[PDB]
């Protein structure tokens, strides 16, 4: 870093010198005209060298050495040290004409060296190291660089480094006299585009307390700061505001410029400017492999069953149960539907972030508790967090996704149907780390992903399945058991609103639209069976078929028949399956019978849970939700190599 | 690609098979209850595999070999080429009870296979390759891969294949029988963000004659497209609506797939896509090393001694002159500030594309001849594109920029300057090939980066050098001739405006307010200098100093005081200069003899170009513009690996 420092004709300069760079200088203009030769002498802590015609030669601190005056042989002047206040740096020229070896002239240069340095934590260890080389760039991977924000998730005045310590550290470390010299003053400062991605918190008047304010961000571009004299640092506290996004990559930057003043209605000269770059950390989802915590449940009061059944399987796992009942503002799913469990996390620290997307909005939201980051927001039912899943890591045509694939709820795109809202699509794809995938959720009345797929652990190994619903699974097994003499089976057996009906075996396998109603949904299921199979790379060996039916509306979209299985908590080895209430054989539910002998060879240890009993029928409907909250991948996203976007 | 296809319980499957995928199918759904084991026969073309728990085995055309019917035993089923008509592609299941070897049952499988791919040339060498592996990705470098899209950039019709000749290509080829089976169609699409980015032709009824139809694009999501038995191949050519710009990378995508029919009110449903991807190729400026082609130049019909010199200068090379002359709307300059030069490639085809943008807006513009692409566009000066400027190729720490950096005049970040429009800036960076580098230009009046730097070829070598208007390096050169006894030696000789001011060396160095001026206008040069020198890589033996003089406004900006000798025309070693009317010393202008003194020994020879007599006086106000176009880099832009955007 090369700085252009020109000698006045008939006057000294004075002038600021920032370790880290170097100065050139011209001695050629200060020249008085006809001059013939220079000479010139520098004091014990400045460096110079003639260079003619880009050949350096270093110069004595006093030497008699004379150089012919030329616009091609220069000084080049540097220093490896900050001036003290027993410092005198300086580099004077003395000029000669053709007649006499007594100067006739002269014309110097008086420094003052100040380190000045903007350092983050760029290596992304935790800890501020000394300016990074590479602080000002952000590159991903094992060996990449450059430092980490985290959005403030938790929803002009004065804090202490106590409300402040989630935040991330920006040191400006400064080596210098007692006092920059005069016309000169240190800015911090950040683009307008930036000013609504980031905050900045500083400590403006020490000799007061700690108070830290708010200096840079909405309205405040730029921030004067104080030089302390000697060795100083200032603490910087920088805060994200927000998510990437559309239009916003995530990368923002943080200048100081060292200004000097040139004269009234004259802007300041920027003499060195150093900058950082942060990028603001993804939201990141957890999928169904990662160690529970805790489990969120959501049910009406009186569904002594379902919260029975869940405290008893919860119980056989060390994880927490959190239980939550209705609100006015909310849907009967709500913990499923408009909560989404997620984290963030930067070198330092990271936390579980939740997102929030109320149906009717919202009316306060924690309840939760204060663990939780919290992020809260025309709308169709593929809005629902009901309709987003995540994979676990996988590779596919060698690509490693380590953070797992996103997987979206869709319509065909010629279809004229449903579709998540952009701005949700946008959101999940800007993250960036979990590569989202659309499926095809639209067949269904709700139009929930959850509705026909999930991911199980398989135990004692690292591996994973795909569970997927199947109708053709269920018409073979009702059709063995009516083989069997069981036709007279019957369904929903304890739901006393489904009585009158009396469903058995038989009943539903003469139903023949209902037959072609479920070979068009099993056609819909094999459609997103083989985009899984391309996105995750997956094969017929990590997908087990579960027994589903469904009944069809009259937009030609599906509603359970029976309870869908493949919607269940799995925490780890254990899984909450929703009761099918199938039809009894040997005082067994066959449907509960035949998952038992899919998934228990596995180690898998199935608990049915009822859900529907305390509304006396089920109508495709279900009034509980549950969301477990997950321990984050052991893997640091910012390892990850992205595709360019 | 697997796809699964089920066999049907009381039924015939029929199903296209599209090359290049595979099958897997169960065939224990369509086993009657009880039934124990299957056997299975097919035609000659059909490759079958049963596959149980993941070990396949290749099965004979008729054999008699049984399997026990069982969930986990499938069949995987793949065909190597397309159905004719005298093709009968089937496979067939027959199932057995325990008890007895004759069939109580069969299922079976028809297929119709067809070639069908979307291509396009994504190796780069101008003619379409048979489904390219890469064809739905888009990778820089030398390595890279992807098609390439030209934006037409001449400003419900029918279009022949002359039209459309400067457009890309893309085919779809297909292979298979007479007609497709009943149920399917062949449908091409693009997205609703991308439809104002390409637009695709096509000759919708070759019948009728070729008449190329506009298929898709505005309002046009997507087209069915006929299809034809045996080997076909559909053409189809596309072009690009747009540059890349914020918000919009450059990428586009088009799809190509067969759907088939359910019922109505059904969506269709996507058996197979093929995708291909496009990148439009970004808008790149030539440098003054690139060869001239061109000269263009605008000035009053009656400024004869310009129009007469210029003539002769480019007589001394191979280009040629064009003459243009003022406009109602337009600026004095508007050949230099109001129009680019730039160009476009692809692999198959490029040209010159020059944008525009009228001091007044248009008012018919071509009068620049048909060989050009056109594109045509709360204000300020720096929006010109005087203020517009590109380096030769560079490497700057290790990092190549093979066609140069685009260099745009600003003002410092704090200053509350003017700044050259958030739109068009945006544009230039959206190109990325030239990743561009923000100058201050915002000291001078007009502020624009050509009155201050130019870059000129050291003939004989691939070098370069910059330019720089120096101050001080005119003071220098007044000095010694005054000190030589010259003081008296009057500038602006034969201006008949100027001669009241009788304007001599002596009275210019003098006046000690321009003195303290042009002290601040050599700082405002050498931040320039620096930046230059930083983010081009360039040493002080790559820069040449010219003498400049300014004035100062009431806004402490800059106006030249004599013409600008650095805003030069550059023809390899022809050099127009500006004739800057400089103080006669012996009878010649001291200032073009410097000049000539720095440039001949480097064998650029000097031409002086003479534009302001005409006017008899100069306030600092230029009246002519030039503008030189210029053969492209031989380099391609695709071959380019720009920095993670
Ligand atoms: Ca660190
Ligand atoms: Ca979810
Ligand atoms: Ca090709
Ligand atoms: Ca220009």
């Amino acid at each position: 870093r090369e700085r252009t420092v020109r000698l006045q004709y008939g006057s000294r300069v004075e002038a600021v010198y920032v370790l880290g760079t170097y100065l050139w200088t011209d001695v050629y203009s200060a020249a008085p005209a006809g001059a013939q030769t220079f000479s010139l002498k520098h004091s014990e802590h400045v460096w110079v060298e003639v260079v003619r015609d880009g050949e350096a030669e270093e110069v004595a601190t006093n030497g008699k050495q004379r150089w012919l005056l030329s616009p091609s042989t220069t000084l080049r002047v540097t220093m490896s040290q900050a001036s003290t206040e027993a410092s005198s740096d300086k580099v004077t020229v003395n000029y000669y004409d053709e007649e006499g070896s007594i100067p006739i002239d002269q014309a110097g240069l008086f420094l003052t060296a100040i380190e000045i340095s903007l350092d983050v934590d760029a290596d992304r260890d935790g800890v501020v190291e000394k300016n990074n080389p590479k602080k000002a760039s952000w590159t991903w991977g094992p060996e990449g660089q450059g430092a980490i924000l985290l959005v403030n998730c938790d929803r002009e005045k004065v804090y202490s480094k106590e409300d402040l310590k989630d935040m991330s550290q920006m040191i400006l470390r400064t080596k210098g006299p007692d006092r920059l010299p005069a016309g000169y003053e240190i800015v911090l400062y950040i683009s307008m585009s930036d000013s609504d991605k980031v905050g900045v918190f500083y400590v403006e008047n020490p000799f007061f307390g700690q108070r830290y304010i708010h200096i840079l961000g909405r309205r405040k571009l730029y921030h004067v700061v104080k030089y302390t004299g000697g060795s100083a640092e200032l603490l910087f506290f920088v805060e994200g505001l927000c998510f990437p996004d559309e239009g916003f990559s995530g990368l923002v930057s943080i200048h100081v410029s060292l200004l000097e003043y040139m004269a009234q209605d004259i802007p300041l000269t920027p003499i060195f400017t150093d900058t950082v770059i942060f990028r603001i950390a993804p939201w990141i989802m957890t999928p169904n492999i990662l160690p529970p915590v805790s489990v969120f449940v959501c049910c009406m009061k009186d569904n002594y069953l379902f919260l029975k059944e869940v405290k008893n399987l919860v119980e056989k796992t060390n994880c927490e149960l959190k239980v939550c009942f209705q609100y006015l503002n909310r849907g009967d799913r709500w913990i499923q539907d408009e909560i989404e469990f997620g984290y963030i996390e930067a070198p330092h620290k990271g936390f579980p972030v939740v997102l929030d997307s109320p149906r009717d909005g919202n009316l306060v939201k924690e309840l939760l508790g204060p663990d939780f980051g919290y992020v809260t927001r025309s709308v169709t039912s593929l809005d629902s967090f009901g309709n987003l899943e995540v994979s676990p890591p996988v590779t596919v045509n060698g690509k490693t996704y380590p953070l797992g694939r996103i997987l979206i709820g869709s319509s065909f795109p010629l279809s004229g149907g449903r579709r998540m809202t952009k701005v949700v699509r946008d959101f999940l794809k800007a993250q960036q780390v979990q590569a989202p995938v659309e499926l095809y959720s639209d067949w269904l009345t709700v139009g929930h992903v959850d509705e026909f797929m999930s991911f199980v652990p398989i135990p004692g190994t690292k591996k994973f399945l795909l569970l997927m619903a199947s109708t053709s699974a269920c018409y073979k097994l009702f059709r063995e058991k009516q083989k069997d003499g069981h036709g007279e089976a019957i369904m929903f057996k304890g739901l006393g609103g489904m009585s009158s009906k009396r469903i058995t075996i038989n009943k539903i396998l003469s139903n023949e639209s209902l037959v072609q109603e479920n070979l068009y949904f099993q056609r819909c299921l094999d459609w997103n069976r083989d985009i899984l199979k391309k996105e995750l790379g997956l094969t017929e060996q990590d997908i087990i078929d579960l027994p589903a039916l469904f009944k069809m509306d009259e937009d030609h979209r599906a509603r359970a028949f029976f309870p869908n299985m493949v919607n269940m908590i799995v925490l780890d080895k254990d899984l909450g399956i929703p009761k099918p209430f199938g039809p009894q054989v040997e005082e067994e539910c066959c449907l509960e019978m035949h998952v038992r002998g899919l998934l228990e060879p596995l180690g898998l240890e199935c608990t049915f849970i009822d859900d529907i009993s305390a509304y006396h029928k089920f109508l495709g409907e279900v009034h509980c939700g549950t969301n477990v909250r997950r321990k984050p991948f052991t893997f640091k996203w910012w390892h990850m190599v992205p595709s360019r976007r």
